[PDB]
């Protein structure tokens, strides 16, 4: 770099120099006919207004050389197109007139007296004092020394030398408005600019020189003259359009051939070839006015290397404007030095010995090449790329070199561009998630007073303002909206056994409390008009809604929990704030909640229900829910949508006014556990985001790290972004780091740009010197790319699947190690993970095969690296170590080696046994449960123990779960071997939020689901074992003996962080089964169980009369088979009634029905089949049923259709009457024609059908969307077509 131009590493130079051509009579006549083909001109259209604001000369018309007024030119371009060619027409018929055609057409004619004379023409002037001067008799220069001839301020002759006068090179325009994309004419328009002195050898010129002032510069054009040896000297003429310098006149021409040069040198081929070799202009007398720091200087140095086959790293826009030009002008006049080894000197051009040009052969006189003047430099040219819209991620390789971590910071406070303001982004995306519980009479009998009581602190002010940037970061619609519609779908499916049907029919007259307008302009709740269309499936539309509430607009108003006179509804749903009425703390709220139950209670009628939201739910609000409505209804519900980390929830009633014995049970104990758990991870998570339109100074946690260099400069010692990016890098490693690449102000500038995070800092932690960064991935950049603007929360879409896999899965390790153990992981990746996750004292060995990226010299403390197998012998002897690791590994180690699960797995325990470990963490491939199929993300042969991943295109094998643990038991007999869970945690959650990692609901289901499958084995060598002795399946008896114990310890069991139970209460033991002996003869303990949900459960024990707690090993209870067989009579009840047909399930699976439309699970109609009690399923027929599938499905956990989703492949092989009436309805949205023996009668969905006089419409439409009617056909054939 010289002053603030990064050039390029690589030289190149045209090489074969274009023949000469001479100008000829018949080609001055041809040009002068100015054709539409090829005119004398050239246009220049600006580059931002795409208007033309000059015109480039050519020859002829090299001698406009007076002011333009005496010229008299029109004012548009077009319109001087014309002008010249009505003009100079004239002076062919004259030209042609002396010179006769026949006898001249290819005589070798001068071009100075043709442009002279067409200069005076144009001028007015006396102009036939050349035409006997046309041709060329002997010489191109002796004839012009002989005769006086006209206006001599053309050319005069002063001895053996003719002082001609530089002719002009742009035209400017009346359009030119000094813009930027306007061109810069380089002070090549006004009067006059330079003079050409010619004659035939230079040494008559440095004569000529020796007397005549050199104050101006005096160039030369060594290589090829444009018409003949001469010399060259510009005016005081000076350079105003490029703001804010003042070019000199002498110095636009050298400005010109510089750039020219430059982009000449990029274009070349080694077999194109051009008009000169060289361009560059060089001065050759009047130096002694050039000072060592003028601008004048540095582009006699410029023209040097450029000369020198030099090359540009910065692109050239193929039309210069005037921003371009001072930019570069302003990149040279930076602070810097002339790095290269050319130097100038008054004597003449030096070559580098290695240089790609060739002028020293093609010429004679004026260059003269070196032998010790070698410029290292991989030749050839640069790659011609075009610009990039957004920012590029980047990945820095890292060198041995260090430096001093108190030098970095010191930098990065010096270069970046912090504080500024980024754009937030959203944390959250994807729909809602919903949970509920139902009431079920086997639960223990819980008690209204050992419900969790909700957090103390939950009003203290910081809470609140996580509450309020979870709230505000949701990517999601009309949130009452979508509550409701969550609410009222689940409320249209709970069945009352006393009538086998749902509380919910349609027409119920229904009150919607709490009516608040929403400024969305509907005025009303929005999802009345949804609801009412039917747009809903499994919700029938009403018969109406009455609106009330405080900011009601098209019902009434009234302040409900006093008594307001209304009519009997038959459903009351509630959307009543509580956070209004009563002033600020919970008394006088848990007072409004009971008010506004017995206002409802009264609205009912009997037999009805109700829907009510609870703002904080608190003990003593569910001690007067059971003292004063449980025993006033038949079943009730609870439901909560989660949209916003909050504690909002939903209360549901049927059978009002009607005597039963319901109180809370067991799955209200549990559920009230999770829905307070969850709540309070996310809100310890969300408290540490900075807060929603901040400013990132480098204080937040979170932050956009930004840091840009002006002008920089890659190759040379630099000494000082060096250390610049390597401090970033060192900030922010191992996360996704974007740069850019452009020029701000007239400055090169670029840019980096990432993003810290506390794991991210962590890993700093742990160096002791700063590492380094090899910076050749840089400088190679010749392309331009712009910048962007900061967003922190980046992603726009959800972090998919396998990521959030990692991460969940990352969360056990990090959390499991404490500080200063040694530890040994396996598997490592050559980023190094775990460098970013542990404590910054622990020591660590990365045991992979490909090499790593990640430095050796900087590290305070002790981190080895390997290269070899750790699936192979003979290595472990050496290496100390206490927790040892191998996560998303082992299955693809064992698939690649073309090995099994079992024989994998064995090795390892092999490789380990004879190691110095203490505890091991191992992902092991191996199911957890039923086996099932996650759709799309995980298929699962149950032939051959193999996986499948399809978004990766690979087939691993597994293994079982009691095959696996048999072989832990035989190397370590004091195995303790537990299956830590996931399926309910969030905690793991938080290795996302604090980077900036968008979260999608559907991607944390799915990774539940595949972590049913992909489990985490943490293995004690020492722990306390435990044997399962009986069938362990929902349903079935359980045993477990625990030895070596005293009968004055307990055990705990916990599952989701609740407790099933403990051993020194057996009663009051919230799991179906308990059982407790002791062998006092051997000491052996005995819990004999039967256990109600699928998953893990965990034992722990409590020894002594002590706080102290041991854990013990834990166990997997899984469901029973999700096998489904049915029974289907032969007479079909195409009737009312309708055929009843038999189901064979396992009693634990709850069974519904759905049907997939548009891709999307719509709920079928609860009017179109029923089940009942063995069990049998009703069902009402219909032609519709042939074209449309349906599946039975399980809601019985959260999720829905994971375990049983069977198509009635037999429903849509029916065989239909045809001297018999039938039910029949639409299919779909599409336009289905009817036809009786393929003949069309009417159109079902068509504008304007009309209703047949023999079909008739039912009462209650058993389509699977309620809008759609169904109608009564008449005996006979029935066909549809699509259409």
């Amino acid at each position: 770099n010289v002053w603030g131009v990064r050039l390029a590493d690589s030289l190149s130079s045209p090489t074969i120099e274009t023949r000469t051509r001479q100008y000829t009579l018949h080609d001055l006549c041809s040009d002068l006919d100015a054709n539409p083909g090829r005119e004398p001109w050239k246009p220049l259209r600006n580059q931002r207004t795409n208007n033309i604001v000059a015109v480039q000369l050519f020859r002829p018309l090299q001698g406009l050389v007076l002011d333009t007024q005496l010229y008299g030119f029109p004012g548009a371009f077009d319109d001087w197109e014309r002008f010249m060619r009505e003009k100079l027409r004239v002076l062919k018929y004259e030209v042609l007139r002396i010179y006769p055609i026949s006898n001249y057409s290819n005589e070798h004619v001068n071009v100075f007296v043709a442009n002279a004379l067409v200069g005076a023409f144009l001028s007015n002037q006396a102009f036939y004092d050349l035409l006997p001067l046309l041709i060329i008799n002997d010489t191109m220069i002796g004839d012009l020394l002989g005769t006086g001839a006209s206006l001599s301020q053309f050319f005069q002759s002063h001895g053996d030398v003719l002082e001609v006068a530089a002719g002009r090179k742009y035209l400017q325009m009346e359009n030119y408005s000094n813009d930027d994309d306007d061109p810069p004419l380089f002070a090549k328009d006004l009067s006059d600019y330079a003079k050409a002195f010619y004659s035939d050898t230079y040494e008559v010129l440095d004569r000529f020189f020796w007397t005549h002032d050199s104050s101006a510069g005096v160039l030369v054009h060594y290589d090829k003259p444009t018409n003949g040896h001469h010399y060259l000297l510009g005016t005081l003429t000076q350079m105003v359009s490029a703001p804010p310098y003042i070019i000199n006149a002498t110095d636009a021409m050298l400005l010109e051939s510089c750039l020219e040069q430059f982009s000449a040198n990029v274009r070349a081929r080694p077999a194109q070839p051009v008009t000169r070799l060289d361009q560059c202009y060089h001065l050759r007398w009047g130096a002694q006015y050039v000072g060592e720091d003028s601008l004048t200087y540095r582009l006699g140095v410029l023209s040097l290397l450029a000369t020198n086959g030099y090359q540009l790293a910065r692109p050239i826009p193929r039309q210069l404007t005037n921003r371009w030009l001072s930019s570069f002008v302003s990149q040279i006049m930076s602070d810097g030095v002339n790095e290269t080894p050319l130097w100038p000197q008054e004597r003449y051009v030096q070559i580098a010995y290695d240089s790609p040009s060739v002028v020293d052969g093609a010429t004679q006189y004026g260059y003269v090449r070196k032998n010790q003047l070698r410029l290292g430099m991989r030749i050839s040219a640069l790659q011609s790329l075009s610009d990039t819209p957004s920012p590029v991620q980047w990945l820095p390789q890292y060198t041995i070199d260090q430096a001093a971590m108190d030098e970095g910071d010191l930098m990065v406070s010096r270069l970046t561009q912090l504080p500024l303001r980024p754009d937030y982004g959203n944390i959250w995306v994807g729909d809602a998630l919903s949970y509920y519980v139902d009431y079920n009479r086997s639960h223990r009998v819980v008690l209204s007073s050992e419900l969790p009581q909700l957090p103390d602190t939950y009003f203290d002010g910081d809470e609140q303002y996580g509450r309020s940037l979870f709230s505000l970061a949701r990517k999601i619609g009309d949130r009452s909206l979508v509550k409701d519609t969550a609410v009222l779908k689940h409320a249209y499916q709970a069945i009352d056994p006393n009538t086998g049907k749902e509380y919910l029919r349609s027409g119920q007259s229904v009150a919607y409390f709490g009516a608040s307008a929403g400024h969305s302009g509907a005025d009303q709740p929005l999802v009345i008009e949804p609801w009412i269309q039917g747009k809903i499936s499994g919700v029938p539309p009403p018969s109406s809604v009455r609106q009330f509430g405080y900011d009601v607009a098209r019902g009434a108003i009234v302040d409900l929990a006093r008594p307001f006179p209304s009519g009997d509804y038959q459903f009351v749903y509630s959307d009543v704030d509580q956070v209004v009425d009563g002033h600020d703390d919970l008394s006088i709220s848990s007072g409004l909640v009971e008010s506004l139950l017995s206002s409802c209670m009264h609205a009912t009628a009997p037999g009805g229900s109700f829907v009510v939201k609870i703002n904080f739910p608190t003990r003593p609000v569910w001690h007067y829910i059971e003292q004063k409505i449980l025993p006033n209804i038949t079943s009730y519900m609870l439901i909560k949508p989660f949209v916003t980390n909050n504690v909002e929830l939903f209360f549901v009633a049927f059978g009002v006014h009607q005597h039963s014995s319901l109180t809370w049970t067991s799955g209200v104990y549990f559920f009230l556990v999770d829905h307070f758990y969850r709540y309070e991870t996310l809100s310890t998570i969300s408290r540490q985001l900075p807060s929603f339109g901040y400013v990132d100074d480098g204080s937040s946690v979170t932050g956009i790290e930004t840091i840009s260099i002006e002008n920089p400069g890659f190759s040379n010692m630099t000494q000082a972004a060096r250390i610049g990016i390597s401090g970033l890098c060192a900030n922010v490693g191992n996360a996704r780091k974007s740069i850019a690449i452009y020029e701000s102000h007239g400055a090169r500038v670029l840019t980096i740009t990432s993003r810290r995070s506390p794991a991210s800092a962590r890993r700093k932690s742990r160096l002791r010197y700063l590492p380094l960064i090899d910076p050749r991935s840089l400088e190679v950049q010749a392309r331009t790319i712009l910048p962007a603007d900061p967003v922190l929360f980046e992603n726009v879409s959800g972090a998919s699947p396998h990521v959030c896999l990692t991460m969940m899965y990352n969360f056990e390790v990090s959390s499991a190690v404490y500080d200063g153990d040694v530890v040994l992981d396996l598997g490592t990746g050559p980023e190094a993970k775990i460098l970013e996750l542990i404590p910054a004292t622990s020591p660590v060995t990365c045991v992979d095969i490909r090499p790593t990226a990640q430095p050796s010299g900087c590290w305070n403390v002790r981190t080895t690296f390997l290269e070899l197998d750790y699936l192979s012998d003979g290595w472990i002897t050496g290496v100390r170590g206490d927790i040892v690791t191998c996560m998303l590994s082992l299955g693809a180690a064992a698939a690649g080696k073309s090995m099994t699960f079992d024989a994998a797995f064995q090795q390892l325990i092999k490789v380990l046994s004879k190691s110095t470990a203490n505890v091991v963490l191992v992902q092991v491939n191996c199911p957890t449960d039923v086996v099932r199929s996650i759709k799309g993300y995980l298929e699962i042969d149950s032939t051959n123990k193999r996986y499948r991943f399809p978004k990766f295109g690979r087939d691993e094998p597994y293994s079982d779960m009691d095959a696996l643990e048999k072989i832990c038991r035989t190397a370590w007999p004091n195995c303790s071997i537990t299956w830590v869970p996931l399926s309910y945690d969030l905690r793991w959650t938080r290795l996302a939020l604090l980077e900036s990692t968008t979260l999608s609901s559907a991607s944390i289901r799915i990774a539940e689901l595949m972590y049913k499958y992909m489990p985490i084995m943490r293995i004690d060598i020492h722990g306390l074992p435990m044997e399962k002795r009986g069938n362990f399946i929902v349903g079935q008896n359980c045993s477990l003996v625990i030895p070596g114990f005293n009968a004055q310890d307990v055990f705990n069991c916990y599952f989701n962080s609740a407790l099933a139970f403990s051993t020194e209460d057996v009663n009051a033991a919230m799991i179906p089964q308990v059982s407790a002996q002791f062998d006092a003869t051997k000491g052996e303990w005995t819990l004999d169980m039967v256990f109600s949900d699928a998953g893990i459960y965990t034992m722990q024990a409590l020894v002594g009369s002590n706080a102290n707690p041991v854990s013990l090993g834990s166990f997997v209870v899984d469901s029973p088979d999700v096998d489904i067989t049915d029974a289907w009579p032969a007479q079909l009840d195409f009737t009312i009634a309708g055929t009843d047909v038999d189901i064979t399930v396992n009693p634990y699976y709850r069974l519904m029905t759905f049907v997939r439309i548009d891709g999307q699970w719509q709920i079928a109609n609860p009017d179109k089949f029923q089940f009942f009690s063995t069990l049998v399923m009703n069902v009402k027929l219909d032609i519709a049923d042939k074209y449309l599938l349906y599946y039975i499905r399980d809601v019985q956990s959260r999720d829905v259709g994971f375990y049983i989703q069977h198509p009635l492949q037999l429903l849509n092989t029916i065989t239909l009457p045809t001297n018999e009436d039938l039910f029949l309805s639409a299919p779909d949205m599409r336009e289905w024609a009817v036809k009786e023996s393929g003949n069309t009668i009417c159109i079902l969905n068509s504008q304007g059908f009309v209703l047949p006089q023999d079909w008739d419409v039912l009462t209650d439409t058993i389509s699977w969307s309620p809008s759609i009617p169904t109608y009564i056909v008449p005996p006979g054939d029935y066909t549809l077509t699509p259409l």
